[PDB]
């Protein structure tokens, strides 16, 4: 694909208002409805430890960059169908580019 | 009109992010291509001293508050023909209302 690079002060607010909700995103921040995401761009899908994963994301066995993140975000269940996780998506590239960017900063 | 409350923290980065190239917000910040913001709500259009307004701004008198603001931002110069200020404008209501939240905030 093609991926470029946002604001990470507007990723940033993205996630609070969007993601928050459910994922942590620290290192040592708890599981919650969803799971921790610090270290998830070194990771595949289904890895977190206690995280109760369907086995939808388990068998996807996502490598998560930029890229599969864009795609993912797109549309969570058209990517990863059987997933638990309850978003419809961010639709815009522009939304998305400051998203990730913000993630992996932060993420890291 | 009907204006909303939306989101502070994401208010606060559409401005870091399409406002702060031109204008500073807090009390006793400097004017700069734009005029200082803070204060605004309490004032009609070009007030502040020292800032040169183009005649269209000070003609104009607008009264501003959140229901002239979400207007203005619309479309800045179809609001006031004239102006000066060289910004397509924010399309989304959704951004305006967001926005609008931090300035009445920050402005104060
Ligand atoms: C609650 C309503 C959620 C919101 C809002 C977001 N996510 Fe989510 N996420 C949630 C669940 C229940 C799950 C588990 C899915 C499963 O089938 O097990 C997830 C999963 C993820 C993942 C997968 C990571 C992995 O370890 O495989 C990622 C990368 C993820 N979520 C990211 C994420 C972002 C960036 C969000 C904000 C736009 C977001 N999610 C919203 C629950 C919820
Ligand atoms: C520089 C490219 C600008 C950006 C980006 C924004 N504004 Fe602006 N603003 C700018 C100028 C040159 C002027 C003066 C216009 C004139 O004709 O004199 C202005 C003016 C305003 C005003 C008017 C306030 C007054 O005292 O009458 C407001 C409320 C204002 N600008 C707000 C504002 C916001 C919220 C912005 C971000 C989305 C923004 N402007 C962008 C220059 C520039």
């Amino acid at each position: 694909t093609e991926f470029k690079a946002g604001s990470a002060k507007k990723g940033a607010t993205l996630f609070k208002t969007r993601c928050q909700q459910c994922h942590t995103i620290e290192e040592g921040g708890p599981n919650k409805v969803g799971p921790n995401l610090h270290g998830i761009f070194g990771r595949h899908s289904g890895q977190v430890k206690g995280y109760s994963y369907t086995d939808a994301n388990i068998n996807k066995n996502v490598k998560w960059d930029e890229d599969s993140m864009s795609e993912y975000l797109t549309n969570p269940k058209k990517y990863i169908p059987g997933t638990k996780m309850a978003f419809g998506g961010l639709k815009k590239e522009k939304d998305r580019n400051d998203l990730i960017t913000y993630l992996k900063k932060a993420c890291e």
